[PDB]
């Protein structure tokens, strides 16, 4: 159900050019599951129902920033400024989102589909949208489902995007990666989701959720199972997450 | 634009008993100025753009009862509670109201013109909605223009809510009385507020913001000359204030 805007081709080559730079950047700064995170925390402020917050470029805004969700993206903003002043054209509604797309890419993940032409907007979304981790099923679909608007399938896919990165106990309070390999896009966050505790293996009350659920649980095995098919619904998930708002939603 | 719904007989007999009742209540208690103040924080969340916030009865709930504007309307909620038990057909969103529409009239002040059928809803709007105290022109037409969608004349007939009451230094930090009779509904508010400064009477930077305005000025001028004036236009603002979201905002 999306009709996206036109924009014009020196628009569509910057998209081209930021892209290619963000590759090497994100790369070389290693810093793909924070970008991932900021493109996440962008999106997932969409209230489907008043058609407020979502993918708008609000991250950046200094009130948002002191979200205590929240906390360390303002080294990720920071850390894109120097970049982001190299496409003056490009919204950083935009930027950000081809960001998430391009950390999700460069650690080996799929190609998600990218369409520009969010706009920036003035006002950021109130606080307090963002899923809390220490909550379980219920919790994730009035989040994901009864706000954002997207599937029980797209829940247990977007989990995924834990298979990169860490917690902080200095951020969010958890501390450590899900995985062995965090630097690695594979579907590792279900098959040691399933295993059960490792040492030095980091689980959220919410990961722990999408075992029990009686919808979750048959995604978790599946991914677990065939990372293909992991690898397509997190693409399709993805997808639909940078785009909420935006060109209809 | 109202179109205001039907509402049972019994529904009907039991605003006519409530009001009686809030009558005797608010005046022996001597609580008007909380109990306006109690629906004017209730009502004044409304935002036209989204349609959230407004008169629906969420002024109840300990989250938004925890807003720091929402100082001291615990007490309010509390006192009326076992009134409002007497009602239990009556929604809280029509009680709270007609609250506010009874402590102007116990006071000597306008008869707000009441309708009932007002719905009780569950979630309460994001804090920081509420005008500040310590701001000018330009935020009173954010917060009661751009959010609530009424007029500057409204902004400035409601203003002469202050008529009665007073600011404690415990719950905002203002401390006193706009009136030297701070039970006595009339256009002394805007007497006080012209004439400056008096000992042992208050006036905000929101006030005296009302005296630099070009529009708001002539309206200040009007209500001190002419209290049957300020009457008119308080009761068409309040009505309205009482009505966002309702029946058509
Ligand atoms: C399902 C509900 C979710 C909860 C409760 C949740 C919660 C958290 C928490 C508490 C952290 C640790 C922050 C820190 O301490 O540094 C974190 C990190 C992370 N999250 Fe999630 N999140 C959820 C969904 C998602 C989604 C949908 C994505 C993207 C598709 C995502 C991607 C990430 C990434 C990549 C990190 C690592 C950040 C880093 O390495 O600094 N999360 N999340
Ligand atoms: C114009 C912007 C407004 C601002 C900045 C404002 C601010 C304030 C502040 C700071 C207080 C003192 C609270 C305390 O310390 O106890 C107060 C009290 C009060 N307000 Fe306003 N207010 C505004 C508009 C209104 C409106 C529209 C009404 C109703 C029509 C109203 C009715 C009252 C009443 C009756 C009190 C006295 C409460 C008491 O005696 O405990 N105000 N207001």
């Amino acid at each position: 159900g999306k009709s996206y805007p036109t924009v014009s081709a020196d628009y569509q080559k910057a998209v081209e050019k930021a892209k290619k730079k963000l590759r090497g950047f994100i790369a070389e700064k290693r810093c793909a599951p924070l970008m991932l995170k900021l493109a996440w925390h962008s999106a997932g402020t969409f209230d489907k129902g008043t058609k407020t917050g979502g993918p708008f470029g609000t991250i950046k805004h200094p009130a948002e920033l002191a979200h205590s969700a929240n906390n360390g993206l303002d080294i990720a903003v920071r850390l894109l400024e120097p970049l982001k002043a190299e496409f003056p054209i490009l919204s950083y509604a935009d930027f950000y989102q081809l960001a998430g797309v391009v950390a999700v890419e460069v650690t080996g993940g799929p190609e998600v589909p990218f369409h520009p032409g969010r706009e920036d907007k003035p006002e950021p979304p109130p606080e307090g949208r963002l899923p809390d981790a220490t909550k379980g099923s219920d919790h994730l679909r009035d989040v994901f489902g009864k706000a954002m608007g997207l599937t029980d399938q797209d829940i247990v896919a977007l989990s995924g995007g834990h298979t990169i990165g860490a917690a902080h106990k200095e951020r969010s309070g958890f501390e450590g990666p899900w995985t062995s390999n965090p630097l690695i896009f594979d579907n590792s966050y279900f098959t040691e989701l399933l295993s059960g505790e490792k040492e030095g293996l980091l689980q959220l009350p919410s990961d722990k959720a999408l075992l029990s659920d009686p919808v979750f649980r048959p995604l978790v095995d599946k991914y677990a199972a065939d990372e293909d098919a992991f690898f397509a619904d997190y693409a399709e998930a993805h997808q639909k997450l940078s785009e909420l708002g935006f060109a209809d939603a």
